[PDB]
């Protein structure tokens, strides 16, 4: 891909902006200072961390299932697992859109999903 | 633009040699150890300051107008002031063509231009 | 040329791993930290370097089949005159090839032969 403010190759990851990003874009003001990445690399690197937690959120969605179907203040609790068994469904599907979508859908944003799963 | 001696595009600065190079010259041991910019950055940097410049010039040149009117060794000051008033009105000149140009050619030489300035 | 794992052009030289590079291996995990320069200026640096040892390997083999032929345990002398020929005759070889080849295949490895040569 080529980058709007500059035209570049989007080789490049800024960690803090969770953002990637053209050489050019490294070393103006606005990413200066920054610690950035090959896109390739933090892109391997993430990859395993959403796969993982993809599994992790199956494993606590089937689990989640089973409960509320064992609690067939109790209404309360089915209530409160339904509410949460929703979000996970959500982020179950982000998750398996960003791990097959490109390199730059992963990583756009890659923070705010991983605060998302804490 | 591009590179003479390596082809590259010119997207940066040097400010020791205040001349626009590209990475492979930023490498080189020619302009190793060196301060280099963005060729925006500084393009936006010194573009105020040769328009803080220009106003300045052309007041200036306003007074030099009316001090050389009232005037009409007087004599002396009054052709030293006309030597003057072209100096003066010569820079204004590239003053303008570089505010009006590209950064680079706004940026190529700049250091003779504030030279001159002072 | 152009590398094989990013597509991107070889011009950069890797000290460490002696290895002819592009930027996007400079910044990989492999690359990091180890220093690196402009592939023209060691290429360069190390014609002159190798084109010295290069006369000084022919004088000491002109002066090594003299010495051996005034020698005709002096036998064993010799035979280790003869290898020790043998060896230089091989390195010379490997000289004149680096030194009429491209920039990168003078410089893939050179750490190798200046070991060799001392
Ligand atoms: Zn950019
Ligand atoms: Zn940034
Ligand atoms: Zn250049
Ligand atoms: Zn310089
Ligand atoms: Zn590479
Ligand atoms: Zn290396």
């Amino acid at each position: 891909d080529h980058c709007a403010r500059h035209g570049e190759k989007l080789l490049l990851f800024c960690q803090e902006d969770s953002k990637v990003i053209c050489w050019l874009c490294e070393r103006s003001q606005e990413h200066r200072g920054h610690h950035t990445f090959l896109m390739e690399e933090v892109a391997q690197e993430y990859h395993v961390k959403l796969q993982t937690a993809l599994e992790m959120l199956r494993q606590k969605q089937q689990e989640a299932e089973t409960e509320r179907n064992q609690v067939a203040a109790l209404i309360a609790r089915g209530k409160a697992l339904g509410e949460q068994t929703q979000y996970m469904r959500e982020l179950i599907s982000e998750l398996e859109h960003r791990l097959q979508g490109s390199m730059m859908d992963l990583l756009q944003g890659v923070d705010g999903i991983i605060k998302r799963i804490e």
